[PDB]
C-alpha cells in the first residue's frame, strides 16, 4: 500500500473508532460524539461547510439539502480527526506540498466521510441479506441515509464478486441514463454516465413499473455491446438503482 492508500485506511480506521463509539451513525448521533465542538448551522453563501480548529467549531451551509448537510458534517468531522491524528498529519505534510496536500485532505474527508455514514458492517449485513444487487443499494442508501452515488462506492467497494453498481434516472418503459456507476473488484469494464437505457432493459421496465425486477440481461454499454449479466433493477422516487453481476 501506497501513502495515498496508506492514508485512506488510516482515515477509515479514524472515522470507524469515533464512529464506532456512537449509538448510530445519524446526524445526532454523530452531533453528540463532538469532544466539546460548536456545531452551527447557517446560511454559507454556497459553500457546504467549514472547520475551524482554531475557534474550534464546525459550520454546515443551513440553506442546502439535508442530504449534503448530513455529508458536509460528516465530512469536517473526518477533517476534525485528520487534524487530531498528528502522524496521518505530519506522514502527510511529508509526501505532498501545497494545494498538492490541500487536495490530498478534502479527498481523506470524503474517504472518511463515507467510513462514518456507511459503517462496513452495515454494508456487509445488507450485502449479506440481499446480496450484490440494485436493491443492496437501495437499502444501504435508505438505511445510512445517503445518496446512492454516495452509497454506489461504498457498496461496490465490499463486494467481492465482479459486479457493476449504476444509479439510474430518465432522459424526460421510458428511456433512462446512467448516472453514477461502480466495478466491484474483479471488474475491469467501465459503465460511464451519460450511457443511455433501453426502452426495453429490465431497468426501464422496473422504474416505468414502478415494480422491483431481476433476471438474466445484460450491461448496456454505451458503446454498443451489450455484455450480458445478472441484473437487479430495484425502482424508487424516479431512480432505478441496479446492479451488473459479470458472470
Ligand atoms: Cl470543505
Ligand atoms: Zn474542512
Ligand atoms: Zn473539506
Amino acid at each position: 500500500p501506497t501513502a495515498l492508500a496508506a492514508a485512506k485506511a488510516r482515515m477509515r480506521e479514524l472515522a470507524a473508532s469515533y464512529g464506532a463509539g456512537l449509538p448510530g451513525r445519524d446526524t445526532h448521533s454523530l452531533m453528540h460524539g463532538l469532544d466539546g465542538i460548536t456545531l452551527t448551522f447557517m446560511p454559507m453563501g454556497q459553500r457546504d461547510g467549514a472547520y475551524d480548529p482554531e475557534h474550534h467549531v464546525i459550520l454546515i451551509n443551513s440553506q442546502v439539502r439535508p442530504e449534503r448537510q448530513r455529508f458536509t458534517l460528516a465530512h469536517e468531522i473526518s477533517h476534525a480527526l485528520l487534524l487530531g491524528d498528528d502522524d496521518l498529519l505530519s506522514d502527510l505534510h511529508d509526501e505532498y506540498e501545497g494545494d498538492r496536500l490541500e487536495q490530498v485532505i478534502e479527498t481523506l474527508c470524503n474517504v472518511g466521510a463515507a467510513a462514518l455514514l456507511m459503517p462496513a458492517e452495515l454494508i456487509d449485513d445488507l450485502l449479506t441479506r440481499f446480496g450484490p444487487t440494485g436493491r443492496a443499494l437501495a437499502e444501504l442508501a435508505r438505511r445510512a441515509d445517503v445518496s446512492a452515488t454516495s452509497a454506489l462506492y461504498a457498496l461496490a467497494e465490499r463486494t467481492a464478486p465482479p459486479v457493476i453498481y449504476a444509479v439510474c434516472a430518465l432522459s424526460r418503459a421510458k428511456e433512462l441514463t446512467v448516472r453514477a456507476s461502480s466495478a466491484s473488484a474483479g471488474v475491469k469494464y467501465s459503465l460511464s454516465a451519460g450511457t443511455p437505457v433501453p426502452d426495453d432493459h429490465p431497468a426501464a421496465l422496473a422504474l416505468d413499473t414502478r415494480l422491483p425486477l431481476a433476471q438474466d440481461s445484460y450491461v448496456p454499454f454505451r458503446s454498443g455491446r451489450r455484455m450480458p449479466a445478472y441484473v437487479d433493477a430495484f425502482p424508487e422516487r424516479q431512480r432505478v438503482l441496479v446492479s451488473f453481476a459479470l458472470p
